[PDB]
């Protein structure tokens, strides 16, 4: 398959360069997989999700996306036009508050959740869950991520937001996870990327289009952009059988664009997703 004038990340996940317009991807788009994204939720009713959304759990008075930006995220994930596995079921976890926060004991929750409810779902092709959240170390948040991925499910975290070391923020300092952070369209690290040795796989996080609430679209920034790429990349690359939940981070890593980003801290991993589709 072949989108013509996909958002720039769709473009570079599938390219070895830079500056392409078109998203190359197979098309068996992670059917048979599924993705949880544990945000502030996903506007379910979205045409973009085509059925295939549903909320599972929520933390709050209601199941609804009062924010966008668990929507923006279910959408790099799986939506139509801006979803990197496009054929994916999304499960929604409300664990942040529609402002976007949320306490470290909902969040930590709403993974154990997560690892609980996949043994009560169908997916043939193995689960993914997709965290673009996190705040300062918390050793509980980490032993929470590090319990999702032990029980078979495929963890990607955000690296957070701050331009420093990821390894003072939780999730994404827990090491057995799968730490993204984010690029631009130009192959440098985003402006306000984490790095650090942690950090296992760079993806699109800059001007990211995607869905939003009230039916709609935007493109917004962030660690939490690049994620839902990564994510989303892993449930395509186990609905193809090339990798495993267990497996997944690793398998992108060492297939990724290599040495292609630009102000990359010595430590830091150069290495960019990639889903090395060949027609
Ligand atoms: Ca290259
Ligand atoms: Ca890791």
């Amino acid at each position: 398959a072949a989108q013509t004038n996909a958002p720039w990340g769709l473009a570079r996940i599938s390219s070895t360069s830079p500056g392409t317009s078109t998203y190359y991807y197979d098309e068996s788009a992670g059917q048979g997989s599924c993705v949880y994204v544990i945000d502030t939720g996903i506007e379910a009713s979205h045409p973009e999700f085509e059925g295939r959304a549903q909320m599972v759990k929520t933390y709050y008075y209601s199941s609804r996306d009062g924010n966008g930006h668990g929507t923006h995220c279910a959408g790099t994930v799986g939506s139509r036009t801006y979803g990197v596995a496009k054929k994916t079921q999304l499960f929604g976890v409300k664990v942040l508050d529609d402002n976007g926060s949320g306490q470290y004991s909902t969040i930590i929750a709403g993974m154990d959740f997560v690892a609980s409810d996949k043994n009560n779902r169908n997916c043939p092709k193995g689960v993914v869950a997709s965290l673009s959240l996190g705040g300062g170390y918390s050793s509980s948040v980490n032993s929470a991520a590090a319990r999702l991925q032990s029980s078979g499910v495929m963890v990607a975290v955000a690296a957070g937001n701050n331009n420093a070391d990821a390894r003072n923020y939780s999730p994404a300092s827990e090491p057995s996870v799968c730490t993204v952070g984010a690029s631009d369209r130009y192959d440098r690290r985003s402006s306000f990327s984490n790095y650090g040795s942690v950090l296992d796989i760079f993806g699109p996080g800059t001007d990211i289009l995607s869905t939003w609430i009230g039916g709609s679209t935007r493109s917004i920034s962030g660690t939490s952009m690049a994620t839902p790429h990564v994510a989303g990349l892993a449930a395509y690359l186990m609905t193809l059988g090339k990798t495993t939940a267990a497996s997944a981070c690793r398998y992108i890593a060492d297939t990724a664009n290599k040495g292609d980003l630009s102000n990359i801290p010595f430590g830091t991993v150069n290495l960019l997703a990639y889903n090395n589709y060949q027609a």
